[PDB]
């Protein structure tokens, strides 16, 4: 029993790490075959950052002021493209610590394991999901660019997420790895607003079924809802509606646990009515957003 | 910016991770140079496990009694001891994955990741702190034993922790890697009271120095306080008593911020007597005792 915001081990993705130079700026890069992926803001200057031509600037660089180290040795850039906004470098060397990946783009709500970075080196990793407004709440400093998130099915690391900034609000902003941006961002050092972000419903019933499984059970009541009342309730907290499909994805932990997904619902209004009263669940004050009902069930059955 | 409860990148410790079997039970071992380390209630059966006599039980077993597999071949085991309570089990191969390491017993009040494991294979990494009372808030099944503990100092993994038990309290036990329980803990299934335990202070005021760093400053008063006047508050809410030590190891943070420990003591005093009125701090609505002040300077600062 227990219940931590558990990441994937990150050993398959430590492996890809690599950094990148391109002038004076150095970065991050994920080294996946024959190529290297990373933020194409490294070609940019401080300058340049403001509102650069991606395109421009590009035109400027051969294949060699692309310096790419993996570990201690240097690998030889063979070729550059920039696709969106990742540049992806062709290196004559596959790494041959290259896991069985894919590329993946995630949906709001859903999480994932961010391997923070620094001059390509692996320097932590946390778990964390990507908020319905698409940014990301993580913990990145100056040179994290290129940091990656990912998942983890067996042997097979389905990469989600490259990190490319920190909006004035204190907020990660990036893209999959084809270099499509999650939300309305653009990588500019400009004023960007993030949407109003809402509290991801079915995580949060999730993390309530979770700590039923291990002993917390104070918070359950006599009562149930409907999808409709629940909904107004969640309307009023600033709560994603909860729709059919997010009540079916509950249905293994309402099997478990034999609490129908409307009592839980019913459980959660009057948490949001009344507050936590000065109690907590699975040692947190709040109620916690960031396990999916996948999490809850993989961590709760020790899926390797 | 952003404050995460970081783990450090599994991977050195990924590749230390095997199966051990011995008679019906399987749990994990740390492969290290020719050395598979393990929890010598691998070698007890359902009803030895009441009260087990290890020295009796081991006697009825043989090297060729402990199956030991990393990933998926097999490792010829050629001695086996007990030291306290883990077994090191010889075997003929040095582990070619061997990191640089050390076995540390920590300290009360530091932190460590765990890389929780089944049948010998890492399923999740989190952070943790020894509690005071030297429990673990862990997540842990069964299988989970075997499960290390560590901290990375640049490529050198200090081991500190190997997963033996769940109390019936829900916490969790275990030993260093020399087999010495952390706590008054014994490997038995019987009732095992865990002492009375304490926040840990000083993580505590690392995590205000990290919240001042990161923007989170409303609790900030006009309030200074002496550590005698401080330690009355703290023994109330059953904090540990803060020390001239404590204060010395606040230093950096202390000089980063240019807030006086005192003052920061004074911040603390008022959240304890006042609690926090429906606000966050990093995105929680307690007071966090899991990070130190050296993991408050490494994320603040990017150490890889
Ligand atoms: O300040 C910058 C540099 C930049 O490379 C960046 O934000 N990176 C970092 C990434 N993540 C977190 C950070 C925290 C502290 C400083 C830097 C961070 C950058 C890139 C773009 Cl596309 C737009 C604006 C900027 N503005
Ligand atoms: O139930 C048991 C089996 C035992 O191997 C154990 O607790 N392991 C597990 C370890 N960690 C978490 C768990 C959670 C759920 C079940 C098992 C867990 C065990 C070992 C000892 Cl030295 C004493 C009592 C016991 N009692």
């Amino acid at each position: 029993s227990g219940f931590r915001k558990m990441a994937f081990p990150s050993g398959k993705v430590e492996g890809c790490m690599v950094q990148v130079t391109c002038g004076t700026t150095t970065l991050n890069g994920l080294w996946l075959d024959d190529v290297v992926y990373c933020p194409r803001h490294v070609i940019c200057t401080s300058e340049d950052m403001l509102n650069p031509n991606y395109e421009d600037l590009l035109i400027r660089k051969s294949n060699h002021n692309f310096l790419v180290q993996a570990g201690n040795v240097q690998l030889r850039v063979i070729g550059h493209s920039m696709q969106n906004c990742v540049l992806k470098l062709k290196v004559d060397t596959a790494n041959p610590k290259t896991p069985k990946y894919k590329f993946v783009r995630i949906q709001p709500g859903q999480t994932f394991s961010v391997l923070a970075c620094y001059n390509g080196s692996p320097s932590g990793v946390y778990q964390c999901a990507m908020r319905p407004n698409f940014t990301i709440k993580g913990s990145f400093l100056n040179g994290s660019c290129g940091s990656v998130g990912f998942n983890i099915d067996y042997d097979c690391v389905s990469f989600c997420y490259m990190h490319h900034m920190e909006l004035p609000t204190g907020v990660h902003a990036g893209t999959d790895l084809e270099g499509n941006f999650y939300g309305p961002f653009v990588d500019r050092q400009t004023a960007q607003a993030a949407g109003t972000d809402t509290t991801i419903t079915v995580n949060v019933l999730a993390w309530l079924y979770a700590a039923v499984i291990n002993g917390d059970r104070w918070f359950l009541n006599r009562f149930t809802t409907t999808l409709n009342d629940f909904n107004l309730v969640a309307m009023k907290y600033n709560y994603e509606p909860l729709t059919q499909d997010h009540v079916d994805i509950l249905g293994p932990l309402s099997a478990q646990t034999g609490i129908a997904v409307l009592d839980m619902c019913a459980s959660l209004k009057e948490l949001l009515q009344n507050g936590m009263n000065g109690r907590t669940i699975l040692g947190s004050a709040l109620l916690e957003d960031e396990f999916t009902p996948f999490d809850v069930v993989r961590q709760c059955s020790g899926v390797t």
